[PDB]
């Protein structure tokens, strides 16, 4: 009933606490920067670090966590502030307007969808960030010592590998009643976004590290694969950064809910 949301202590104690998506979604991204390829250093082979990736599964369903917590606390807030003290005839809603209740109702829905929203895109590009991730591991499979001077890359199969994520990247779709506008220009070019609301991620920097691969059966000097090493790692660097900034875009989100439903407490408070 009496939803008291005044201090980041009332969210917490409710089960709001923006710091918990945001720590594991944190731990995915050290995650994935621990990737890293085989090497060969001093004449010796160097295995890489295959993706935890457990590591992201805790990230993401607490993002779809806190999506509830977020939404079971403007419920209440919305049903406190709607009604509350009756009088003779009114139920007043949308019909015999004048009253500035319903400016906040907007506000609310305003809430609801941007909670949404947030949550399936981040959803998504955690989706996608995984599957590179299992990528990096896969792959690892396809790359091993030939001569103590030479490795081997079968990078056909690893092209196959990142096709595949290609082919099933994950497809997101944005609230109904959503500004596209608003979102394609705060998403940025990592993704994209129809008209219909489907969020796309745009492939480009998996197409790029699919292009860089040599045929199956190639054998590369030192100094070749290394080269390509960090070619590849840079472009999935190029990725990790996407993510990160996405990330902080969303703690951003979590952020404004948490003044929205003090400000919305506090407004029930002056008409209560």
């Amino acid at each position: 009933a009496g939803a008291r949301a005044m201090t980041d202590d009332d969210l917490r104690a409710a089960g709001v606490d923006r710091r918990v998506p945001e720590q594991k979604l944190g731990a995915a991204i050290d995650e994935f920067a621990s990737l890293r390829l085989p090497d060969r250093i001093d004449g010796r082979f160097v295995d890489g670090r295959r993706a935890n990736l457990t590591v992201f599964d805790d990230a993401r369903v607490a993002v779809r966590g806190h999506a509830r917590a977020q939404r079971n606390l403007l419920e209440r807030l919305e049903t406190e502030l709607l009604g509350g003290t009756l009088d003779t005839a009114g139920d007043e809603g949308g019909i015999q307007p004048d009253p500035i209740l319903q400016g906040l109702v907007d506000v609310i829905g305003q809430g609801k969808s941007d909670i949404d929203a947030y949550a399936t895109i981040v959803e998504g590009l955690t989706k996608y960030f995984q599957s590179v991730a299992d990528v990096m591991s896969k792959l690892q499979d396809y790359i091993s010592a030939k001569d103590d001077k030479n490795m081997k890359i079968d990078g056909g199969k690893i092209k196959a590998l990142i096709q595949q994520v290609i082919d099933h990247l994950p497809t997101m779709q944005l609230p109904k009643g959503a500004d596209i506008a608003r979102w394609r220009k705060e998403l940025g070019d990592a993704v994209s976004i129809s008209d219909s609301g489907v969020v796309t991620i745009n492939p480009d920097k998996l197409i790029k590290m699919r292009d860089s691969l040599p045929p199956d059966g190639t054998v590369w000097d030192t100094a070749r694969y290394q080269a390509w090493n960090t070619a590849f790692s840079g472009q999935k660097d190029n990725i990790q950064n996407d993510v990160q900034t996405l990330v902080e875009k969303y703690s951003h989100q979590n952020s404004n809910f948490d003044n929205l439903v003090k400000v919305l407490s506090g407004a029930i408070s002056t008409l209560t």
